[PDB]
């Protein structure tokens, strides 16, 4: 079991795993967050945080909107919204942890640990301070991997932020804060010429949440290992018509996340020089760790650092206890991030219908109210054992399992 106490949002603050906590840096006023697991918080609060940009809840001007966007300044502004939004993030994490493939990547999560490149001196390994929160009582900081957040003005844009050296990018990782909700979900088409047409079809199937926030945490994987590809290098897609007469760029990171026919789009040549990169990135940190010989802070000796490291990036030690990269190791990692997490094998796990392709069109977005066990279930989603939901995908089925599905906005034709 993932989550081992079952939270409720007015349960008492007890300053360990539940509390009011604040960001280093950043303004903001402590808000009330849930430690689900040993370096994973979540935050029931809509993100005006983060982003010094996005403190409103209100929609920008229009002519500023994507079409694929959706706004509702009251959503999660409730006591009963935070609980079913805690209890519902609890749920999803609990459903792809009872998957092999969900349990492997959760686990390189949280050993995901963002490195300790925060000295200024060659000789000492220390903290970057970003990659703590702070647990208000006085303050204690202490460091964490993850944090699933509410969503800020767009609620079905669930982007990733963090603090920050490239550290997403250059080996080192960093604290991941996830905009998610488990209150919505998209709509897709069964047809995969229908899915990739932006003029055809309502959305006739509901993407089970536990994929959406799957396809998250394997960017977050990404995120914290240093090894996220630059956004700027992006497929600009022509095996879609209308991909191409929109122009449709889509980045080569989106493309590795989903996986299956899609990753293929990237070729072979610069697949080589992303992984030519980030082994590069894995050396320094090596060398890094070898010429540190003392540890700053009160919170952990210098060999056990070295050690969380080195089972991190999987390096080899010698007989001097020196750290090198392996380059079978290296490789096998790499691709276990980027390869074997992905969301085409989530669904295999997870036994749901899915998009086929991330080169689609959205078609609708829908509340969802996941919490109930006569709604959805940690082993079976939407697709409940024994009853009329459970064939077929039937319970995906938004005009089977019309009680379950509010469709809030249409995407095509938009
Ligand atoms: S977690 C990295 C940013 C995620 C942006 C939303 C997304 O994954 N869309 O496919
Ligand atoms: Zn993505």
């Amino acid at each position: 079991q993932f989550v081992n106490k079952q939270f409720n949002y007015k349960d008492p603050v007890n300053g360990v795993d539940i509390a009011y906590i604040k960001i280093p840096n950043v303004q903001m006023q402590p808000v009330k967050a849930f430690k689900i697991h040993n370096k994973i918080w979540v935050i029931p609060e809509r993100d005006t945080f983060t982003n010094p940009e996005e403190g409103d809840l209100n929609p920008p001007p229009e002519a500023k909107q994507v079409p694929v966007s959706y706004y509702d300044s009251t959503y999660l502004s409730t006591d009963n919204e935070k609980d079913n939004y805690l209890k519902g993030v609890t749920k999803l994490f609990e459903r792809i942890y009872s998957t092999d493939l969900g349990r492997m990547l959760l686990t390189s999560i949280v050993r995901g640990i963002p490195f300790w490149g925060g000295s200024t001196i060659d000789t000492e390994l220390k903290v970057i301070d970003t990659n703590c929160i702070n647990v208000i009582q006085s303050y204690r900081s202490e460091e964490l991997n993850l944090v699933i957040i509410g969503p800020s003005a767009d609620i079905i844009q669930f982007e990733c932020k963090s603090f920050g050296l490239n550290l997403t990018r250059n080996g080192y990782g960093s604290t991941q804060y996830i905009r998610f909700s488990p209150d919505f979900t998209f709509g897709f088409e069964e047809s995969l010429e229908v899915d990739t047409n932006p003029l055809l079809g309502a959305g006739k199937f509901a993407t089970d949440p536990a994929v959406t926030l799957a396809h998250e945490l394997i960017h977050a994987g990404h995120r914290l290992y240093g090894i996220a590809i630059n956004p700027n290098r992006v497929f600009k897609v022509n095996t879609n018509a209308y991909y191409e007469m929109s122009g449709l760029e889509v980045s080569f990171e989106e493309l590795r996340t989903f996986g299956g026919h899609d990753a293929k789009f990237i070729d072979s040549l610069q697949e080589n020089e992303f992984r030519l990169y980030y082994y590069n990135k894995f050396k320094d940190i090596a060398s890094t760790l070898n010429k540190a010989k003392s540890i700053v802070g009160t919170t952990a000796s210098l060999q056990y650092m070295k050690n969380v490291f080195k089972e991190k990036y999987l390096l080899s030690e010698d007989t001097s206890g020196k750290f090198s990269v392996d380059k079978l190791k290296f490789d096998k990692l790499y691709k276990m991030l980027t390869e074997i997490y992905t969301e085409d094998n989530f669904v295999k796990f997870f036994k749901v219908l899915n998009r086929k392709t991330y080169l689609n069109f959205d078609k609708a977005v829908f509340k969802i109210n996941i919490v109930p066990k006569v709604n959805y279930t940690i082993y079976d989603g939407f697709n409940l054992r024994n009853t009329n939901l459970a064939a077929n995908f039937n319970g995906q089925n938004t005009e089977i399992n019309n009680m379950n599905f509010t469709k809030l906005k249409n995407f095509t034709g938009l």
